[PDB]
């Protein structure tokens, strides 16, 4: 049985070779698992939320890495907590944030240009853009963006010790417990939505609201950052800068970057009951991992799956999952990726890797996939 997950040799090309639509793998600690690799079967498993549980608190729930063996919407509260958050992620709300996002993107590209050719785009642009956008989504005031960017970078850089990362988490938790006491006082940001819902229902504690805000930061930061960095590397390889600069094409270019990069490579479930997926017999308690990256390269819905093609038709990719746990932030993540890539390649059309692609350095198998650094000239 092959190991899952494996290290990406090239960080913007997922580890494939897995048989479809279902195959047997071994997790890091030897636990057997069904890996779901077909696109249709991916959707079926993610939609069948009673049979395929994401209850991380249940003892059968599979860990994909040692570091994650040792925040999240618990099952009884899930639909209520999700409905709370979704009111802060309307299409109108994201459209309203676009001007703020392009201001954040431009001020970080000012810093890229100030430093000059040789700059690491990860530390200066790809990591900071999505933490500062989450600042603006939450209502974190401009004066505190530097502190918040710095502590969220400590968690996500994947260069800090487990202790340095726990420290940074605690600082952001402290900061947000302070800030939320000032919210619901005329603002329309995510922290005001949460206060207004607590004030209206009286059944949510302020610590639970801080936990929900930290969940958004953790779900929305490294994922968006790593799909932005990998997007840039992939566009530079494909000579695709110019298409990303095109305001009519950047939406479709971003869908194709999401399909390719699938930075949340797999999501874990466990069977709560005996079932069958594509004829395969699944016992209650069995690990079931949905390989979103592999579902995204199923040659049925995505013929010529490995080619970069923004014009691609057919079914939606599952980079953001599907069904009742589908990415709440998907619309915000698209807007962010579109404005960041559009403004980067308009301002710096001659952008190029300052080292060979083979020297970018990938992240570890277990976590959000990505590069450690992205040095660039123009
Ligand atoms: C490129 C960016 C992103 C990727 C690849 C991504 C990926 C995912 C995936 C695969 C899921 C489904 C988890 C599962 O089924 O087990 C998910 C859920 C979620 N995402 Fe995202 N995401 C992105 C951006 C964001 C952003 C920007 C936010 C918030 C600001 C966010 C917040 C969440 C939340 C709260 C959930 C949980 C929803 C639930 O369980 O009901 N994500 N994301
Ligand atoms: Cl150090
Ligand atoms: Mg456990
Ligand atoms: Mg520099
Ligand atoms: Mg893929």
């Amino acid at each position: 049985s092959p190991q899952y997950p494996q290290r990406r040799a090239c960080p913007y090309r997922p580890a494939g070779g897995y048989e479809r639509p279902v195959t047997r793998v071994r997790l890091y600690d030897g636990r057997p698992a069904w890996l779901v690799t077909g696109h249709e079967t991916a959707r079926q498993v993610l939609l069948d939320a009673a049979t395929f549980s994401s209850d991380r608190q249940h003892p059968a729930f599979p860990a994909l890495a040692a570091r994650f063996e040792a925040i999240g919407m618990d099952p009884p509260e899930h639909t209520a907590q999700r409905r709370m958050l979704i009111s802060g992620f309307t299409a109108k709300r994201v459209a309203t944030l676009r001007p703020a996002i392009t201001e954040i993107v431009d001020s970080l590209l000012d810093e890229v240009v100030r430093r000059g050719p040789g700059v690491d785009l990860v530390a200066t642009f790809t990591l900071p853009v999505p933490s500062v956008v989450i600042c603006r989504l939450l209502g974190v005031p401009y004066a505190d963006h530097e502190f918040f960017e710095h502590q969220s970078r400590r968690i996500a850089a994947g260069t800090s010790t487990a202790a340095e990362s726990a420290d940074a988490f605690g600082q952001l938790k402290r900061y947000l417990l302070g800030l939320i006491e000032t919210k619901g006082r005329g603002g329309e940001d995510m922290l005001d939505v949460l206060v207004d819902e607590q004030v209206a229902t009286g059944t949510v504690t302020t610590p639970d609201l801080v936990d929900l805000a930290l969940l958004l930061l953790v779900a929305g930061h490294e994922t968006t950052a790593s799909t932005l960095a990998l997007g840039v590397a992939l566009l530079l390889e494909q000579d695709g800068g110019a298409v990303a600069a095109d305001p009519t094409r950047v939406g479709a270019v971003v869908e194709e970057i999401l399909r390719h990069t699938a930075v949340a490579d797999g999501v874990a479930r466990f069977a709560t009951r005996d079932t069958e997926v594509a004829g395969v017999r699944i016992a209650a308690g069995d690990a079931v991992v949905v390989a979103l990256s592999a579902a995204n390269r199923d040659p049925g819905p995505f013929p010529d799956p490995d080619r970069f093609d923004p014009r691609r038709g057919g079914r939606q990719h599952v980079t953001f999952g599907h069904g009742p746990h589908q990415c709440i932030g998907a619309n915000l993540a698209r807007a962010e990726l579109e404005i960041a890539l559009s403004r980067l390649f308009t301002r710096l059309p001659t952008l190029a890797l300052a080292v060979p692609v083979e020297e970018l350095g990938g992240k570890e198998a277990g976590g959000v996939q990505g590069v450690q650094r992205l040095p660039v000239t123009w």
